[PDB]
């Protein structure tokens, strides 16, 4: 496995968004993945629709939260997702419309919990989906460097890893540019579950 790697660098990962004041960051993490996956299988970057989920995943709340395997199935089930550019994000949940299906996945795969070492050798692969404790006022005020905490392990919130170093993982989130490092964190890795418990739920999108 490669020492380092940054899917940012590999033209794998869109721009930086911004989830709003609506609790979407389940839909945010998880459309990553994908807008990723299918970077890396076919060679073409699209950005997608959050939106879409938060309107038609009923198994999941909109603005108030959802879970990462909801959102996938959804997605697998619907038979795709439309882009942004046709069903833009509004941080609002609104009446489900219909979409087109512009990309498609298979499924989707659990990392082996609080096993760092699996969580690498995943990433590694491609960008996979996390949950963290947020609730830190250290993370919410994070501006730059490599984040040590302080942090608990309550899972509250869900991001994206698109690569890592020896030392820490490169977390997108999805609070806009203006939070952390053009919006991405670093974070430490030292093992366990991980810091802000990391590595207690990851997951991956699949597609032949």
């Amino acid at each position: 496995l490669p020492e380092q790697i940054d899917w940012r660098k590999k033209g794998a990962v869109t721009p930086v968004k911004n989830q709003g004041s609506c609790g979407s960051c389940w839909a945010f993490s998880t459309v990553s993945t994908v807008e990723s996956i299918n970077q890396i299988r076919t060679g073409n970057l699209i950005s997608l629709s959050e939106q879409e989920l938060v309107d038609c995943d009923k198994k999941n709340h909109g603005c108030l939260g959802g879970a990462f395997v909801f959102a996938y199935q959804y997605i697998i089930n619907n038979g795709g997702i439309d882009t942004q550019a046709n069903y833009p994000y509004k941080a609002v949940q609104g009446p489900c419309q219909a979409a087109s299906k512009v990309v498609s996945i298979d499924g989707y795969n659990g990392v082996p919990f609080c096993n760092e070492x699996a969580l690498k050798q995943a990433v590694a692969v491609q960008p996979s989906t996390v949950a963290i404790d947020a609730s830190s006022a250290q993370f919410q005020q994070y501006s730059s460097g490599i984040f040590s905490g302080p942090c608990g392990t309550k899972l509250n919130h869900g991001v994206t890893i698109v690569g890592y170093q020896a030392n820490y993982w490169i977390v997108r989130n999805s609070w806009g540019r203006y939070w952390g490092e053009k919006g991405y964190i670093r974070m430490l890795r030292v093992g366990g579950c991980g810091l802000c418990g990391i590595a207690r739920l990851p997951y991956y999108p699949t597609k032949a």
